[PDB]
DNA sequence: ATCGGCTCGCGCA
DNA sequence: TTGCGCGAAGCCGA
């Protein structure tokens, strides 16, 4: 293992007991280094490895669709860790409180957890910190290249991020060792499926029938699942990738992100099957660009500008710009509901409104012209991004992560991006209209597939 | 230093 | 739609 991938927390002589995974952002067996890396200190001390996990109640502010998703994969992930003999611990309740009794009641040895840039995460990590007296070590297991390795500081643009990563590509870039299982031999997901859900269902997004809007046969979760998805893209999709990942007619992006986003797959696996495979050039080169690129200059902004979700972490350009066009009259004003219920005057607007309810995964071009016009029909910037913030977080599978708020920032703040022709309303922030869309794809066909959806509640 | 080059709309063929 | 050249625009880094 390349040990620029470990950061220690917190040092201190190692305890007798077992070697503990705080899992949290990868929720998988396979290809997992924060896993693999725990697995290897359990081996050199002679201790079991085990895996806890803490269900906090941070699920009650999105819904159904991500807590079953979430929940089904922890369901098989239990069986495939049990069959490695390491088995799993679910805690209920705040991490700063129930990972400090946990490694104290179970008599851990050394504690490992896993990277996120998030706020929350980092607040955990220092209240973990004080409650503890053994060494913690955190491993990025979701970048290919470790964060605070691939850059030091805020990078302003892909095109200087770009050389960077690419520059360590070549050490970062390997296979996985097999997880090996425990030699050394060692609440009930289920009922805490069935609390939750009765928990959320007085907010489920619904039909004027009563059906539930969310279709959930979309996406099947888990590790498993994750990698047939990876491998149908790979065989069917990757080769037109390049030339229609920017067409919503076509189905024809990888679809992995809501895995991606709760770590059921690794993006390292990803890459290292795509690069070995025989394709288009031109695909290969767009898709490692956004898998790499993109997803890990959003670890990069959120890591190092710790108000990402806020109008203060734009580049000052677009801020200046932003408040000079603070009192211009909007041509129309929408507030959250009638956006979430996808009543503006736009059909267009409207239909991708409808595609996140029903299948809980925008379209990727769509989502740079969804965020792009809540900015251009809302009372004020901060308005737009608390609007935006709260759709995409509330229905997205894929929500409540460093890409959003990266591509919202895009979107409404001009973060990695650049200055364009100045407009009212929106400045200087980058515009896309209706027209441009029509130029570029059959909106028309978009529109129709999702028009039988004002049934709404 | 100093300038080339960055993930839209629109006219046109 | 399809590709191209252009426009308007601020700034990083060889
Ligand atoms: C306003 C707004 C809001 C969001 C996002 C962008 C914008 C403009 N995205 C990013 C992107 O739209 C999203 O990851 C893909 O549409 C996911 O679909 P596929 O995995 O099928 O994409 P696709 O197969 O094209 O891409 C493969 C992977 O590359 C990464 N990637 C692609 N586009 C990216 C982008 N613009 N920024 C960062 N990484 C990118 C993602 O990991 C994605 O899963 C996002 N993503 C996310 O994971 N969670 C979210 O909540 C959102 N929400």
């Amino acid at each position: 293992m390349n040990p620029k991938r470990i950061r220690a927390l917190k040092s201190g002589k190692q305890g007798d007991g077992p070697v503990v995974y705080w899992m949290s952002r990868d929720q998988r067996a396979e290809d997992n280094w924060a896993l693999l890396f725990s697995r290897a200190i359990a081996k050199e001390a002679n201790v079991p490895v085990v895996v806890v996990f803490c269900l906090t109640d941070e699920f009650l502010e999105a819904g159904i669709r991500q807590y079953e998703f979430m929940l089904k994969g922890l369901q098989e992930l239990e069986v495939s860790l049990s069959r490695k003999k390491i088995p799993s611990f679910f805690l209920r309740g705040d991490p700063g409180e129930k990972i400090s009794r946990f490694v104290k009641d179970y008599n851990a040895g050394t504690l490992v957890t896993d990277f996120s840039p998030l706020r929350i995460k980092n607040q955990w990590i220092e209240k973990v910190i004080s409650g503890i007296s053994i060494p913690f070590f955190e491993v990025d297991a979701h970048n290919v290249v470790p964060c605070w390795e691939a850059s030091q500081k805020h990078e302003y643009a892909a095109h200087t991020f770009r050389p960077k990563l690419y520059a360590l590509l070549p050490e970062f870039l390997e296979e996985f060792p097999e997880l090996e299982p425990n030699s050394v031999t060692p609440e009930t997901l289920s009922d805490v499926l069935e609390t939750g859900v009765k928990a959320l269902l007085p907010e489920r997004a619904l039909l004027k029938n009563k059906d539930p809007l969310f279709e959930p046969w979309h996406f099947e979760p888990g590790e498993k699942a994750a990698k047939k998805v990876m491998e149908s893209f790979i065989a069917d999709r990757l080769d037109s990738y390049g030339a229609l990942r920017n067409d919503p007619t076509k189905n024809m992006l990888s679809n992995l992100s809501p895995y991606l986003h709760f770590g059921q797959i690794s993006s390292q696996r990803v890459v290292l099957e795509v690069e070995k495979a025989e394709s288009n050039p031109g695909s290969k080169k767009a898709f490692l660009d956004e898998i790499l690129i993109w997803k890990e200059i959003s670890d990069n902004f959120c890591y190092y500008n710790p108000g990402y979700d806020g109008f203060e972490s734009f580049p000052s350009w677009a801020k200046e710009s932003l408040n000079a066009h603070r009192n211009d009259v909007r041509s129309h004003i929408y507030t959250l509901e009638e956006f979430e219920a996808g009543k503006t005057h736009d059909p267009l607007w409207n239909a991708s409104q409808m595609e996140l309810l029903s299948t809980g995964k925008m379209h990727g071009y769509m989502r740079m012209y969804w965020a792009k016009k809540i900015l251009e029909w809302s009372e004020s910037p901060e308005k737009a991004l608390e609007i935006a913030i709260c759709l995409n977080d509330r229905y997205e599978l894929d929500g409540r992560d460093p890409n959003g708020y990266a591509g919202i920032a895009w979107s409404i703040g001009g973060v990695h991006d650049r200055a364009w022709g100045e407009r009212e309303v929106t400045g200087k922030i980058r515009y896309m209209s209706y027209e441009g869309c029509k130029r570029k794809f059959d909106v028309k066909l978009y529109i129709e597939k999702y028009s039988a959806l004002d049934k709404l509640a």
